[PDB]
């Protein structure tokens, strides 16, 4: 858990303008989170990304889980391997708002982080998924009581959250 050239925002609230795939190749972290979907196809965005790393081990590992035990829910988890990437990778379903789920759910995907005690994680809900990532940010702060390295992968957006922050 070698995290470095974070800003403090809360006394459990880190965050850091870098790719999450970077990060947790860097810091090896106990548990890296995925923003996923209910089937946890890894298709693009965060998930694609995080799934390339693996050379796609977390997709065929993946579909074995779904096929087993059925999808998630929304605003639920499941505890997967990490890879190379990570001891353990926490698969997260934050709301898609742009396909009309609650954002109401974001409160509960992010209660699942507090299962576990240190992750590297991005912002739910945020890109295309639709989420306001000012508002995602909030809830985060808001929701986590355990220790949370946030990875933005785009400055314009993390001095936006960190101005928002600060106010
Ligand atoms: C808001 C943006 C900046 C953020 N993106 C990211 N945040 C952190 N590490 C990242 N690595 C990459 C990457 C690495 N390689 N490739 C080709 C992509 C993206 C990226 C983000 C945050 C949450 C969500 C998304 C995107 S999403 O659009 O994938 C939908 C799911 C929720």
């Amino acid at each position: 858990n070698s995290f470095s050239g974070y800003l403090k925002l809360t006394d459990n609230v880190y965050i850091k303008n870098a790719d999450i795939v970077e990060e947790a190749k860097k810091v090896k972290p106990t548990v890296v989170v995925n923003a996923a979907n209910v089937y946890l196809k890894h298709g693009g965005g965060v998930a694609g990304a995080l799934n390339k790393a693996t050379n796609n081990a977390m997709q065929v590992e993946s579909d074995d889980y779904i096929a087993t035990n059925g999808p998630l829910k929304v605003g639920g988890s499941c505890v997967l391997s990490g890879h190379n990437l990570a001891k353990h990778c926490l698969h997260v379903v934050g709301p898609n708002v742009n396909k009309g789920e609650d954002i109401q759910l974001l409160k509960s995907a992010y209660e699942n982080f507090n299962q576990h005690e240190v992750l590297l994680a991005p912002l739910l809900s945020a890109g295309i998924f639709g989420a306001d990532p000012i508002h995602s940010l909030r809830v985060c702060v808001d929701t986590v009581r355990t220790n949370v390295y946030l990875a933005v992968f785009d400055k314009n957006l993390y001095d936006k959250l960190v101005s928002s922050f600060l106010e």
